[PDB]
Order: structure tokens, then sequence, then C-alpha cells
């Protein structure tokens, strides 16, 4: 059983798959690689580092062993975008993003379709090429023949990496025909990476290396471990079973927090997490049992009639009500409770005020034709009569129409727009009742606020 397995690495944002890569051949059995298990791994998922990964099988007939490297890094920088110390090369010069003969950087795959680089080193056997390394995580890079030389027959180099005059890694001899080799180098805490091409047989004739896409890996800056795990169990609360403002706040403190995963920012991550923790702790449950104050003593019997039940109107009783049906009512003080309100029915009732309404997010049939609020006795003084004729809607806005002051008789004696207040002149007036019509119409809304006053 020949185990086989080389170094990776994945960015952040990619899905880290243990087994690529990974084969397993022997000669008893075949190609066993459906069988390779995990033998040993200190990988988390979510985490930026270099993880160790071993692997194992067993045939038919013996257990092999082979183990490698999984990296998940995060800001890459190009090495030809930066300046090597020094370069040699064995023929020409040594080009940044283009291969040894001034044409692109192009190696071949392995399904022998031609793959073109735009970033990468292109270079000649025999060829030290060595870069400042302090600071970077892991070293990344495609290596092979330049395909320019395609026709040459004889090209052939072999690829090494040294770090601090170590070597690390290397591939075999290389060949026009031989597929794109990748190679991760751990680079960890080192000053200098040297890149060698050296000149297999029939000495550098032809030998066009690239280095493609040869870059340094950094890992990441920043952890989401901690700000995803307060994330999945805040999603896991029922929201319902809060008061709207604390439930309002955590979950805009959860849309702020997958806001700060895409970020891939540290310091929007910690904020994040500081505020989800905030308004973890700052929930505060509803209580389904506490009595509603209904101060309109028709509401009560509104809502009594439709739940069927006597006694005090509980939250979890307004909860409830999906539709109403209103009698009888002038003050819908207590409604502002039932957020699952979809239809209220209060046509031909006394109400001049929706705003308890307002904040009912699923109120999408409201029936409030024809009010009629008897509005009192209003007292002459000063030689005039002074009321007030605001009707609010939901919104909060007056809604009042037409003010009209109607005699015994029904003549109409004076009519006007409708303000927040009127005031109607009384010194010319006959001695009798008198009364004070303020029409109003609205979005469903209409009516009649009748006042009278004596003269
Ligand atoms: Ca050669």
């Amino acid at each position: 059983p020949i185990i086989k397995g080389e170094n990776l690495a994945y960015s952040m944002d990619e899905k880290v798959d243990l087994m690529k890569g990974i084969t397993a051949t022997d000669i008893e059995d075949g190609n066993i690689t459906s069988k390779v298990q995990i033998k040993s791994s200190d990988f988390v998922e979510g985490k930026s580092g270099i993880f160790t990964v071993v692997y194992s099988v067993t045939d038919s007939d013996l257990t092999s062993e082979c183990s490698r490297t999984i990296a998940v890094t995060d800001k890459e920088t190009q090495l030809s975008d930066l300046n090597w110390k020094s370069a040699t090369i064995g023929s020409g010069s040594v080009r940044k993003d283009r291969a040894v003969s001034g044409n692109q950087i192009r190696l071949l795959n392995e399904d022998n379709s031609v793959e073109t680089f735009a970033k990468g080193i292109g270079t000649h056997s025999y060829s030290e090429i060595v870069y400042n390394s302090e600071g970077y995580d892991i070293f990344d890079t495609w290596v092979g023949i330049d395909r320019h030389v395609a026709d040459k027959k004889v090209s052939s180099v072999k690829f090494k990496v040294y770090v601090d005059g170590e070597l690390k890694a290397e591939t075999d001899v290389m060949r026009i025909d031989t597929p794109k080799k990748r190679l991760v180098v751990d680079v960890r805490n080192s000053k200098e990476i040297k890149l060698v091409v050296d000149v297999a047989d029939n000495g550098n004739n032809w030998d066009h290396a690239d280095w493609a896409d040869a870059k340094f890996r950094n890992l990441a800056e920043y952890d989401a471990s901690e700000l995803n795990k307060a994330i999945e169990e805040a999603k896991k609360l029922d929201l319902n079973n809060y008061t709207e403002e604390s439930s309002e706040a955590l979950k805009n403190a959860i849309s702020k927090g997958e806001e700060a995963l895409l970020s891939k920012d540290k310091e929007t991550i910690n904020s994040a997490l500081e505020e989800l923790n905030k308004e973890m702790n700052s929930l505060v449950k509803v209580d389904l049992n506490a009595v509603i104050n209904i101060p309109d003593k028709y509401l009560l019997k509104s809502i009594q009639n439709q739940l069927n039940k006597t006694g005090d109107i509980t939250l979890g009783d307004m909860y409830s009500l999906t539709t109403l049906t209103l009698s009888g009512v002038e003050d819908l003080t207590g409604l502002e409770n039932a957020k699952n309100l979809e239809t209220l029915n209060m046509d031909y009732n006394e109400v001049k005020d929706l705003r308890p309404l307002s904040k009912l997010k699923k109120l999408n049939t409201l029936n409030a034709q024809e009010q009629f609020i008897a509005a009192g006795e209003l007292k002459p003084s000063n030689g005039k009569v002074i009321g007030d004729s605001k009707v609010y809607n939901r919104e909060g806005k007056n809604v009042a129409k037409t003010i009209r002051v109607v005699d015994k008789n029904g003549n109409t004696i004076l009519e006007q727009d409708a303000k927040d207040e009127f005031t109607i002149n009384t010194k010319d007036l006959s001695s009798g009742l008198y009364g004070v019509h303020v029409l109003f119409e609205d979005e469903g809304f209409s009516g009649v606020m009748f006042y009278l006053f004596n003269v």
C-alpha cells in the first residue's frame, strides 16, 4: 500500500476538503483510495492556521501511513509584486509576470490543457532567486516547464525550495509533458526563501521554468469562531417569548454580527460580539398572564365576546387576537398589545383616535367607518365658544375635514375648513341649542365628532 499526500493551502472562504490530493494504491488490491481513513488531525473548521492530518489505509490481505499539512490563510502577496534580494539565471534574464522568453507564463494541466498565468516568475536553469520572507507564513506556487519550449524535446528541470538555507520541498525531474506541480511550504519565522531550478539531465538546454502564481500566504489577522458561536446560539432563541423592544435589539445585534462576519475585520467582529453578548443578557421574557389595563369597558366586553371568557384580559389573550369586532368603543387603549391583530371591524363605533393601533404590523383590514363621538358640551366664554377638532388616524395625523354648526331647525349657520381647534362667535347668535359637527374622513376611517353649546 502506497499512501500519498502533499501539503495543501486554502483561503478563508474556501471549503476545506481533508481528502483532497490523498491517494492510496496497492499491487494486491489496486486503487484503495475509498478506504482511506484519518488517523490523527488537529484541524478546526472556520479557523485560520496550519493543521496536521495523518492518513491510514488497510488493504485486503497491511496498513500504510502518511502525513501532510493543510494551511488556511487569508492575505496573499505575489512574489512578482515584491523585489528579490538576488537572482541568478542560466540563460536570459528573470522576468516578472512573464516567462523567460517574454511570452505569458504557461504551464501544462493534468488534462493536457494549457494553464495561462498572469502572475509568477519566469526563469531558466540554473537559477537561484532569494526573497525576504520575514513575517510570512506560507509559500505557495505552481511549477513546471514553460510551454514556449513545447517543441524542444530535451527540456527538464527540478524545482527546489530552501528556507533559511534548508531544503524544505522539491519536485521530481519535470519534463515538457509533465503536468504542473504545486508546492506549499511552511516559511514561518524565517528570513529568506531561495527558489532553485536545477538542470536535471541534458544540462540547461531549453530549461524554461516558471514559478507560476508564486505567492506568500499569511494566517488571518481575525477570528470569527467566537462571533459565529454567539450568533448560532442567538438564532436558536424564540423571539416571540421576549418583549418587542428587547427582541428587536437582539435581532439587530444578530444582523450586525452577520455583517461583521462578511467584513473579515478583527475589530468589527469583536465589537459585534460584545454588542450581541450585551443584548443576549438584556433579554426580558414576556408574561402571558399579566393583566392588560383596558379602561374602556366596551372594549373589554368586545374582547371578551371574541375570546369567550370573563374577567381580566391577559397579554396571552391579546397575542391570540387575529380578528376583532368592536361595538360601542370610545377608547382603543390596550389594543396596542394585540401584535398579531390582522382585522379590526369597528364600524359605527365611537372612536376618534387610532393611534393605539399605530404599531400593529399586521393590521391590514381596518373597518372604522361612520363613527360618532359625542364630545359633550362646550361652554361659551368671552363671547365665543372654543372646541377641539383633532381626529387622529394610525399615523397620528389629524384627518378632520368639515366644521359645520347647526341650529335647532337643522339649518347650517356656518361652515369652514377643519384645523386642530375651532372658534365660533356666539355674540350674534339667537338664544337656543346649537350643535357642532366635526366631519372627518380617511382611508377606512370616517365619522362625526359632535359638540353642543347653549346660548
Ligand atoms: Ca535540463
